[PDB]
């Protein structure tokens, strides 16, 4: 049966997204007859590209830049964490339809259970786009008692706290940054959602990392470099840490889990990530 | 470095059956080319969305099985002579947004025989008168033939052929009747089964005299599995330089990714695949 169950991405550009090859260790690893199919989709080619997977029977695609709007009008459904954040970048093909995931905060959340149930928590998310309000939606929706979104534009942060104070069951805070700030000592997770560190192994936050002590999980989603300044700091303090390559990688098992009811293996997928990285 | 590939594949219903993309792709990857061949299950329905999809998708190009051939000439922009003629396409390019069909299906076999002579001015009988038959007429009418016989059983579906080379063709279309064992008419050059006699059959061979072929006939097969049929063990046996249909498929491969990327891929890497994949 040469007959291989599709899957695939459409964005642009495509060429640096690594993506395909994680997946597909992923699926030669399960020994799943699959394949990713990542492809190089214009603005005007989104709509025809669409309804291309539908018509050669994938079963879904990633979205990325610029698609991730631009796709909520071809969608049949839309998950409650994907219509909260307003954007999709994970698309389900059932039974001929189209159903709009997110999983750009799920990636996250995967990775934080490993470490602790964000059930109950004190989170603090630094950063207003949109990473940080998949991160606070995902946060909210799976339990989390309070998030402190911290933002240089105050206004940023004033719509994610909004969106979780009106949406969700737990309490949203925003704060206007500027300078360096204490964390609040009952603070359990402390999440990177800025762009600070990407492909810089020396910016840091300006956050006060005395004020952090070994009781609060520090994540980072910068996936490359992984050990960001932040998360280095953050570790020579005692704490437990979580990067954005298992972040990454976590997203494609969840996607996939989506797609085909399937989980992939992380460890295997990671090592890949850590090969193209390296 | 880097994660961008190119991207080329199948329309057709259903596609579990064909190997094309393990044949193509043992190409691609023997090339050390960074491509991939998408082997997609497309209902009538889909057609027109996947055509349009590949193009979206930034495809270079893509092939079209059963039952897609015929319906697909209705989504593309231009036509090759050959496809024009025979009025199915089987591989389109995608050109900067240009949607152009092609047809390979007598393509494989006229590589195939050029490896041995020339088809130009040459006389040449072809047994059946389906789709591959009218394919490997209009090639041979185009590279040059002389005169080319149709024989079929259905004396009618042999007319049709020949008069689609006599009138839209340079070369001398005849059409004859299967009148139980054939002989081949005196001076035949090229003598090709395209009937589906010997498919997957080691045993079951064309109704033809084999004492009519010369040494010198030039004796082709389109059976791709298996490759050895009756009729080629039988004419070389004979003495008879053969052809078979595994190559022509190879050969075909090897044309619609030279229309699609311009490069020519190792056909005897491709032809190791196959020999692989139908010797089971
Ligand atoms: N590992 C994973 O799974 C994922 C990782 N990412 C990564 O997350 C990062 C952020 O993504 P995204 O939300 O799309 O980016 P956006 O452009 O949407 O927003 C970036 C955020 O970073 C803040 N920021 C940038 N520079 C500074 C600075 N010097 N000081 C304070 N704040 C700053 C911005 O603040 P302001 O509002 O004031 O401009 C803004 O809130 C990216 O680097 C991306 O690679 C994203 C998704 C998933
Ligand atoms: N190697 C390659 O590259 C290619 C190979 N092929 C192969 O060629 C074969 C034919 O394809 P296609 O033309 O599409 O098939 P069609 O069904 O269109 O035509 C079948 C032809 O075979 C004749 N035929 C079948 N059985 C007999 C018999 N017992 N006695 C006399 N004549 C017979 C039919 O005669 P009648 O008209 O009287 O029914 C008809 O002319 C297939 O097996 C296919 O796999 C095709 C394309 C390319």
């Amino acid at each position: 049966g040469f007959r291989s169950i599709l899957t695939g991405s459409f964005s642009t550009p495509c060429a640096d997204n690594p993506t395909v090859a994680m997946v597909e260790a992923g699926y030669h690893h399960a020994g799943l007859d699959a394949r990713y199919i990542n492809c190089d989709v214009k603005a005007s080619g989104l709509a025809d590209a669409v309804k291309g997977a539908k018509a050669m029977e994938w079963v879904g695609f990633n979205c990325s830049l610029p698609h991730k709007v631009a796709v909520l009008d071809h969608l049949d459904d839309i998950a409650e964490s994907a219509r909260l954040i307003g954007a999709v970048n994970c698309v389900a093909i059932r039974e001929g339809k189209l159903i709009g995931h997110n999983t750009d905060g799920k990636g996250f959340l995967a990775s934080l259970k490993t470490v602790t149930s964000p059930a109950g928590k004190r989170v603090v998310i630094l950063g207003a786009g949109g990473a940080a309000r998949a991160i606070a939606v995902e946060l909210a929706l799976a339990g989390a008692a309070h998030i402190t979104i911290v933002n240089r534009d105050a206004s940023k942060a004033e719509t994610i706290a909004a969106l979780i104070n009106d949406k969700t069951e737990a309490t949203g805070e925003a704060q206007a940054w500027s300078g360096k700030f204490s964390l609040p000592t009952g603070t359990d997770i402390l999440i990177n959602a800025t762009s600070i560190g990407l492909g810089d192994p020396n910016a840091a936050p300006p956050v006060e990392m005395g004020s952090l002590t070994k009781e609060t999980v520090v994540a980072d989603v910068i996936p490359n470099p992984p050990q960001t300044r932040f998360l280095k700091d953050a570790k020579a303090l005692g704490c437990t840490t979580l990067d954005g390559l298992g972040m990454l990688v976590n997203q494609g098992v969840i996607g996939v889990e989506i797609w085909l009811g399937r989980t992939l293996d992380s460890a295997v997928m990671a090592q890949t990530l850590e090969n193209i990285f390296g």
